[PDB]
């Protein structure tokens, strides 16, 4: 019957989830992947990154499928997030089922290939 | 381009998921019922607990089944939480397939009977 803990959560915007410093939201409004990331932005913030199993093990809960921000951009290159920045090796187990370059998050950190005019749900994030 | 909120979210454990100032904890050492009951409360906290589909809608993306605290005491009695608190009409619907006096949450507000003794994976939560 330990040490209670109480602390609050590193400003995420209003009614959004707060966990290990980091701000979720989920929408429910399906849209295409663009229109997808133009919300997020719109409330400043782009579509949910995943960048460590152990400050986001929060994700192995989500049910369904939802827009993050894994994107391919033809360059000849890799995968990658729609800010440049690279996807780590040990993170996501990558699925393909579908001709796209965007990618659905999937529960216990999985990527599924779906093309990015088809509408779906999404997850937005924003760190502080 | 609205404008950006950014507030922090009501003392809550460390580590734990704050959302609209309520407590969440996932954790999967499955344990029984009553086990289970015991870990939140050695937390200051108890198994989840259903009240509204405005304050808990992220409820609805939870995966698998987990501990709630809800359950029903032969009493002649209805189902109720834990602490004596009434369940409220128009939230949860409930499954039966199993014989039990305990019930597991699943996604989309529905309560699955559940023997109490079968151990499962929980749901603390801590107001604020």
């Amino acid at each position: 019957q330990i040490p209670l803990t109480e602390s609050y959560c590193g400003p995420c915007p209003k009614n959004w989830i707060c966990y290990k410093n980091n701000c979720y939201q989920f929408f429910d409004e399906s849209k295409n992947w663009y229109e997808s990331q133009a919300s997020c932005m719109s409330q400043n913030a782009s579509l949910l990154k995943v960048y460590s199993k152990e400050d986001q093990d929060l994700l192995k809960l989500v049910k369904s499928y939802h827009w993050m921000g894994l994107v391919h951009i033809p360059t000849n290159g890799s995968w990658q997030w729609e800010d440049g920045s690279i996807l780590s090796p040990n993170l996501l187990t990558i699925i393909e089922m579908q001709k796209g370059d965007c990618a659905l998050y999937a529960s216990s950190f999985k990527g599924y290939i779906e093309n990015c005019s088809t509408p779906n749900t999404y997850i937005c994030m924003q760190r502080t």
